[PDB]
Formats: C-alpha cells, sequence, structure tokens
C-alpha cells in the first residue's frame, strides 16, 4: 500500500495531459476508480494480474514471472509499476492508448466523462 492524494495524482500524471485527448481531471477521475491512487495495487481476478496506479495486467502489456503466455506489447516487467515512479507506467499508458484508447478503463466511461470539477486541484 502506497497512495497519493487527488492533488499529487494531479501533479504526478502531468504527461498525459491531453494525449489522446483526455483532460487531466478525467485521468484523476479514472485513476481514483481504478486504484485508489495506491501505485502497488495488484489484482488477479482468473486469468490476469493487473498492476500499479493504472491496473495494467501481464495478460497483453507486461512481462510476468508467473505468466510467460503474456504478449508484453510494453516490454517492460511487471513489477517495475509498482514501484514510486510513475515515468515508465506513463510509457505503457500511452502504448495503451495509442492501441486500444481510454476504454481500456472502464471508469472513464462511467463514472468519469461528466462533472469533471471536484476533480480538481489549485494546490
Ligand atoms: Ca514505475
Amino acid at each position: 500500500m502506497e497512495q497519493l492524494t487527488k492533488c499529487e495524482v494531479f501533479r504526478e500524471l502531468k504527461d498525459l495531459k491531453g494525449y489522446g485527448g483526455v483532460s487531466l481531471p478525467e485521468w484523476v477521475c479514472t485513476t481514483f476508480h481504478t486504484s485508489g491512487y495506491d501505485t502497488q495495487a495488484i489484482v488477479q481476478n482468473n486469468d490476469s494480474t493487473e498492476y500499479g496506479l493504472f491496473q495494467i495486467n501481464n495478460k497483453i502489456w507486461c512481462k510476468d514471472d508467473q505468466n510467460p503466455h503474456s504478449s508484453n506489447i510494453c516490454n517492460i516487467s511487471c513489477d517495475k509499476f509498482l514501484d514510486d515512479d510513475l515515468t515508465d507506467d506513463i510509457v505503457c499508458v500511452k502504448k495503451i492508448l495509442d492501441k486500444v484508447g481510454i476504454n481500456y478503463w472502464l471508469a472513464h466511461k462511467a463514472l468519469c466523462s461528466e462533472k469533471l470539477d471536484q476533480w480538481l486541484c489549485e494546490k
């Protein structure tokens, strides 16, 4: 467990601002509903494990020591998404948006396309 606060996420996701048409308040909203802002969120559900603040699965995007069938499109080890530096997470997230789009994150369409004003930080 290692969470950031809304305002910290707003500071650390600065590169994604505008990328793929998605604003910062959408990403701040999306990520709360995706991982609670916890950089070491790990969720195994059935056939895949999902890592970090962005919940990137070891199925298509990264290499996992316990799943050799991965496509590893991000060409990285999934554990590098469990640390405190979101620099590479952001790189992976740009490849996902290139290939799949922001709808990889279900909270976006469901809870974060409307009324983004509460997700603001002038702090
Ligand atoms: Ca990282």
